[PDB]
């Protein structure tokens, strides 16, 4: 299964997610979050990063000028759309970069967004990167589309069967590998990738 | 461990290669080569591609001014640069991208190759895509090192025993699991994750 893990904000983090098998990391550029990173720092620990992970930049309600002003400035590969930005918006930057849209799951997802431009469409919980969970059907819908869906919402190495089950595209995960919110814990993720191999 | 399968010249190969688990996946657009694609085709595979695999450009000789046009008209992400490319070109590429530096084993690796300006050097036989391989103890001198090595150089299969041994940060793959140059063969493909998985 592919993983990614998001709010990279230290080298230290982003290196022992690369070397246990993560296929990409997320580094927040949206002004106002609980693991916003300078951009000039997600461009030095990518100097430090292999050339076989994806780099992906996170934002929100950021005209694209600034988004791809940003993805240049920090040296990412792959632009996340946390906010509500406009299909016109995710149009102008994906036409530079492949991108992710995030939406979030009050409930039942609508199969509407499975027609959202965008390579991804990430579910995530009620409140953004809020550690808040919800239950494994609420992607049914969406999951039916076809689209690469990527499965978020306060996952973690205890409760993976669940939506391991469903079998998506990729997980994304943060607070289920954080001893604290921007700060992940070597011991979370070694377990973590050690479950999905042994489910493998 | 990471796998990249190079030259994709069609969308059904790069599709299978994802699906099984490549990290990242090759597009030759350097002149002369048998696995040369288009580069609006590379692009165009592109968008159909999810966004956690890495988009690679392989080059051969070719100015960083060029390969830099061919990045952006691809739509790539990491250059190879597979010829005789001195540091400087490399070091003006990698302004943009992370690089890749291809030594063709002839001999075992000099360690001093470890000092040149690229994220990752990629160890190949005597002859680039002929499916050449070579004693893979000649990677020794480099991976000692510590820095991140590929190995490639007639890879399949049957002999992933003996680089696995190596645990070098990636393997690259073309001949091994090709039917013909370009052209990949789906048994093959799945044999070589199947036995990956198996080895792990």
């Amino acid at each position: 299964m592919r993983v990614k893990i998001c709010g990279i904000t230290r080298l230290e983090d982003a290196l022992l997610a690369e070397a246990l098998g993560a296929f990409a990391l997320g580094f927040v550029l949206a002004p106002g979050s609980r693991r916003r990173i300078a951009p000039e720092a997600a461009r030095a620990i990518g100097e430090a990063l292999g050339p076989f992970v994806v780099r992906v930049g996170v934002f929100r309600d950021q005209p694209p000028e600034e988004v791809l002003r940003l993805m240049e400035e920090a040296r990412l590969q792959v632009a996340q759309l946390h906010g509500e930005e406009p299909p016109e918006w995710a149009e102008a930057v994906g036409r530079f970069y492949p991108v992710i849209k995030a939406f979030p799951l009050e409930g039942p997802a609508r199969p509407e967004w499975a027609d959202y431009p965008a390579q991804a469409l990430l579910l995530d919980g009620k409140r953004p990167g809020s550690g808040e969970a919800y239950p494994r059907a609420w992607a049914k819908p969406l999951l039916a589309t076809g689209r690469r869906v990527i499965l978020a919402g306060g996952i973690a190495p205890e409760n993976l069967e669940e939506v391991l089950a469903l079998r998506p595209y990729a997980l994304d995960l943060a607070s289920g590998v954080e001893e604290a919110p921007g700060v992940k814990s070597a011991e979370k993720l070694r377990a973590l990738f050690a479950r999905l191999a042994s489910l493998r």
